[PDB]
């Protein structure tokens, strides 16, 4: 009985590519929500072993699930409502990423890439640094198969084009310190990264590896928990493990510092993404609380929605 941090069964929460849905991995299965307006869309509460990581690929009606036991990847067919592919590993799976034609499995010190077939065939293995958080982004766009992940050298990001594997990877010396957070924009053209120091968020071009914007979260260290771009990557939001969410101008900004910030009253970690409307940010906490805040560059953030999403 390892339980859950909040005693509510929630082991994992994450957004899909455009943040219109989020999924929770629970001790008894998984749950999927429409993000905004908040709506429960699927609840599986009778999956033995639970689910500790959930990846969504609704465009193909699939999810990828990591069993609570951490050694099985299960491809869930969301029309059939069942697992149709299982891959077992001899080490703990930290994350899984999907696109239409690839299953990407993130282990502690390597990333394995498979075909998305009834019998997955391993195509590539990329060594990483130790990667306990399972950092890895995979663009699902038809015309952008970017895979990016922490390189073996501390602070570096490796960028691979799964569509053109013979071209050499791009090696970004993103930070001096251990990487803690990596995020991809919706177009797959920009990645944002933070080290465990968490004072500076850096945005890089995914073709050249060049640094395009550095943002300052603060002068003191923080544990960065989530980063996400808005729809056109004109803004990013950044959350800490204390539940503070900063909103930055990402492109030729007035300031390197955030122009708006809010903090969820639990003081606990949240994931964050922009809502359906461009002046709103969604924050979701493992304690089961959902928040939608409005923002204005010259005003305080105000709370538009509060909900306990595990009560639908």
């Amino acid at each position: 009985g390892p339980g859950s941090p909040h005693g509510n069964g929630l082991l994992y929460a994450g957004f899909n590519q455009d943040h219109g849905c989020f999924a929770c991995g629970m001790e008894n299965g998984f749950r999927v929500y429409n993000t905004d307006p908040l709506k429960e869309k699927e609840k599986q509460e009778f999956l033995e072993g639970g689910v500790g990581h959930v990846e969504m690929l609704f465009r193909c009606n699939y999810l990828a699930l990591v069993g609570g036991g951490k050694k099985k990847v299960m491809i869930w067919d969301d029309l059939k409502k069942k697992t149709v592919i299982e891959i077992e590993f001899s080490t703990e799976v930290k994350a899984v990423k999907l696109r239409r034609d690839r299953i990407v499995v993130v282990l502690d010190s390597m990333i394995k890439v498979f075909t998305f077939t009834h019998n997955p065939h391993q195509l590539h293995v990329f060594e990483t640094c130790y990667n306990p958080k399972g950092l890895c982004v995979l663009c699902p766009n038809s015309n952008n198969s970017l895979l990016a992940f922490p390189g073996t050298h501390t602070g570096h990001v490796q960028l691979v084009d799964l569509a053109s594997t013979e071209k050499p990877p791009v090696d970004i010396p993103a930070h001096e310190g251990v990487l803690s957070c990596i995020a991809l924009n919706l177009q797959g053209t920009r990645i944002a990264t933070a080290s465990e120091k968490g004072t500076l968020i850096r945005i890089f071009d995914t073709s050249s590896g060049h640094l395009i914007q550095e943002l300052r979260r603060g002068s003191q260290a923080a544990n960065i928990y989530c980063i996400n771009f808005n729809q056109d990557a004109s803004l990013i939001c950044v959350s800490s493990d204390h539940g503070t969410v900063h909103i930055f101008a990402a492109e030729d900004p007035k300031s390197k510092w955030s122009f708006s910030k809010f903090q969820v009253p639990s003081g606990s970690p949240c994931i964050c993404a922009f809502g359906t409307e461009p002046n709103a940010v969604i924050a979701i906490c493992a304690d089961g609380s959902y928040y939608k805040f409005l923002f204005n560059p010259k005003g305080e953030c105000i709370r538009d929605v509060y909900a306990q999403f595990l009560e639908m």
